[PDB]
């Protein structure tokens, strides 16, 4: 696949990934998570220049997976995980890899997340911590990150 085709897959990922995570959280779309989602996805792509086409291809694959799940009655992480196991272990491992990278990006560049989200470095630490817990619970890092963003956003209206 060309660079243009790989880029359109990453663009498709950002659209369906934001819609699907917000569905699992049960809230209307959040502007701050969308900017974080785009920031993190690009950092994952640029993380390894040697595997750039591979990581881009993985995001295009996840876009087709999440697009299928969006058209089906899947509203909880438990239903999402059972949907991935029916696709096969390849889809479970692909989503997990993406999920583990998501937290890594946060921890490796805490200031960039603090600038994008307009929060403190300690609140970024809470964001990565909340992403580690959600992986342990088997509900994805981005869902636990979104839930913590809503809390920080609600707290910071003080």
């Amino acid at each position: 696949m060309t660079e243009e085709e790989l880029e359109k897959g990453v663009e498709d990922f950002l659209v369906v990934h934001g819609k699907f995570v917000h569905r699992l959280a049960g809230i209307p779309p959040n502007a701050k998570f969308q900017a974080l989602d785009k920031y993190i996805t690009n950092q994952i792509v640029e993380s390894d220049p040697s595997k750039e086409k591979e990581i881009k291809k993985a995001f295009g694959d996840a876009a087709k997976i999440l697009r299928d799940a969006l058209a089906r009655n899947i509203t909880t992480p438990e239903e999402a995980q059972a949907f991935l196991r029916d696709l096969g272990p390849w889809a479970v491992d692909l989503i997990n890899t993406i999920t583990r990278r998501y937290v890594d990006v946060i921890e490796k560049n805490p200031e960039g997340v603090a600038e994008i989200l307009g929060i403190s470095l300690e609140e970024v630490r809470e964001l990565a911590e909340a992403g580690r817990r959600a992986i342990e619970e088997g509900e994805g890092a981005s869902l636990g990150i979104l839930r913590k963003i809503l809390e920080l956003e609600a707290e910071r209206a003080k």
